[PDB]
């Protein structure tokens, strides 16, 4: 897993391109000082991730699309200078919609965050999210000004598992358009996201409206 | 195509029939064995298939659970891992052999003097417009296309008829306003919102074969993606 990171660094270090061939299996086990079945698992991840593709009896090959300026849709698939203005942050009972998406009871406290995110000083998105408080046990203004996932991973030491994203296209409303510095009625990508711990428990339900002028996304699929 | 494939399919059916949602626990290993009267090893192989199919997930210590996303009526953004099995029909506007645009040549990784098949089509889900598409196929790979193939599933012919093995793809997503030509094909007004996706599909050897440009009807489409 940290080997995958070194490999990925090595790929960046050598400015390798899509399709160019990585050293053979045995060179990598000695290049990183690890077992066979270990390195193949480290490769299984990179492939799931879209870092490599493999073809039995040809080799293992770097995978890299050639476009710039795209935000990876899926958190764990990828300098965007991104900052946040926190609008609201509190502890609250969930709405029926938040309770259904987090799989919780109406009596269970959540953290609620409303924030505007910024890319290179322009508006990126307007975001409302709901966190199950028995999982995400503490939040404050500074935590929530930055990467909340990093705090959850590094700070709380939680293991982030799978997620589902539901993507809709529509027209900005007054408050979204106000928050984003755009006119009502203009287009938006609107995403509802549910993030899970590796145990399967949801912990984050997120509703996000993006600035159509300042965002564009890449997602990768495997074979 | 083996016993582990049949068991996988019956397990999916069980999920559907019992209307199980994400997080619901499936029968334990020994129950499945007893059920399909098979080995522990046969069940273990059925479980891997399903898991890589995003049908289930497993948490050691406590069990096997349904993975499939909640909510209904979302098109799977990533192909084959919804579209073609919705009731989707196509009107072919153009199909011919053509030199590629510079853009298509670059996305297909070809010289500009290499022939492509060009397709322009409006697609429909239950009598309503789904999308307006232009796609470009490297002709030395997709060697023949006709009206019939292109009004149905092109990937179906590619796999089944040409015997090609479809591998990874990259999708680039943009949100924009419909222009007059898109609005007219979609039956919507110009200036209204669209999701605009460019896709590059590759063979398993990494060679591109299909570059497509698609604008969807914002009133008739919404997408899901499962990330692991």
């Amino acid at each position: 897993q940290q080997i995958a990171t070194e490999i990925e660094t090595y790929i960046e270090e050598h400015q390798l391109q899509q399709g160019d061939k990585l050293p053979v299996l045995e060179t990598l086990m000695a290049q990183f000082e690890v077992s066979k079945s270990t390195i193949t698992k480290s490769l299984e991840l990179l492939e799931q991730k879209g870092a490599i593709f493999q073809v039995r009896g040809s080799g293992i090959f770097v995978r890299k699309h050639k476009r710039k300026g795209y935000i990876s849709l899926l958190s764990n698939q990828g300098d965007f200078n991104v900052t946040s203005k926190v609008i609201e942050l509190d502890v609250r009972k969930p709405t029926p919609e938040a309770a259904e998406n987090l799989n919780i009871g109406m009596d269970e406290d959540i953290y609620y965050v409303k924030r505007v995110r910024y890319i290179n000083g322009q508006t990126l998105c307007y975001e409302e999210s709901y966190y199950t408080k028995s999982i995400v046990t503490y939040l404050n203004n500074e935590i929530v000004s930055h990467s909340i996932f990093h705090y959850i991973r590094e700070g709380l030491g939680l293991k982030i598992g799978f997620s589902d994203l539901f993507l809709h296209v529509g027209q900005l409303n007054e408050e979204e358009a106000e928050y984003l510095g755009l006119e009502a009625g203009l287009p938006k990508l609107y995403i509802e996201s549910i993030f899970h711990l590796t145990n399967g428990q949801p912990f984050d339900y997120s509703k996000i409206s993006y600035n159509y002028e300042q965002s564009q996304f890449v997602v990768q699929a495997n074979s």
